């Protein structure tokens, strides 16, 4: 996260880390719900750990759980459909994060999350960073991505005019997320790519959630 804040421990629970460098969030306790381009496919997979439990990646309190098995947005090409399931070996006992079935919340000041880089070229962050990024329209967005921009399948955030704000290298997979009609986070996006972080003109883009939850929740129930 670019131009984000030490999130406290205990804020935001369902988050975890992901050893390729990505985040997620626990859909179910051992169900994480992270981008398509974090993995390479789907089938049993052990070689995944989860670390969750903690802000601190350096903590003895922190749990990491491997993962048994994957699976990726079926026809994923890079092209859209920004999703991925990860089924770990035992679960991981920390409140999960509801996705949103509509379109209802696809609007608004949105919350990220997420151990990645703090700056373009940057490395890595120990402590969970957060950040809160304003949504940003499918044509302000389109006017910096052109046909890069999937229509109805990704959704954008942060400043367009000045930047300073975003998601980076890192950050990948990890839920955009906003208070529902309950005052529950909901889960709207997930951090899928951009050109650069924080750049003015160039928002950060994220799975549109509201548009693959059907297909979410039907492949969650098969791990
Ligand atoms: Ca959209």
């Amino acid at each position: 996260v670019v131009g984000g804040t030490r999130a406290a421990q205990g804020e935001f629970p369902f988050m975890v880390r992901l050893s390729m460098g990505c985040g997620g969030a626990l859909y179910a306790q051992d169900i994480v719900l992270t981008a398509a381009h974090c993995v390479s496919g789907s089938g049993n997979n052990t070689s995944i750990t989860a670390t969750g439990g903690v802000v601190d990646l350096q903590s003895s309190s922190a749990v990491k759980v491997r993962s048994t098995k994957v699976l990726q947005a079926p026809g994923y090409n890079g092209t859209g459909k920004d999703w991925a399931l990860i089924k770990l070996a035992q679960p991981i006992n920390q409140p999960t994060l509801k996705i949103a079935t509509t379109t209802a919340y696809n609007q608004g000041t949105f919350t990220v999350a997420g151990w990645g880089a703090n700056r373009e070229g940057g490395s890595q962050q120990r402590y969970l960073l957060k950040a809160n990024v304003p949504f940003v329209s499918d044509a302000a967005c389109r006017s910096a991505y052109g046909n890069e921009l999937v229509a109805n399948e990704e959704i954008c955030a942060g400043y367009p005019d000045t930047g300073g704000v975003d998601t980076c290298q890192g950050d990948s997979g990890g839920p955009m997320f906003r208070k529902d009609n309950a005052d529950e986070w909901i889960q709207v996006g997930i951090v899928s790519w951009g050109y650069g972080c924080a750049r003015p003109g160039y928002p950060g883009v994220y799975t549109e959630v509201s548009t693959f939850a059907s297909a979410i929740a039907s492949a969650a129930r098969t791990l």
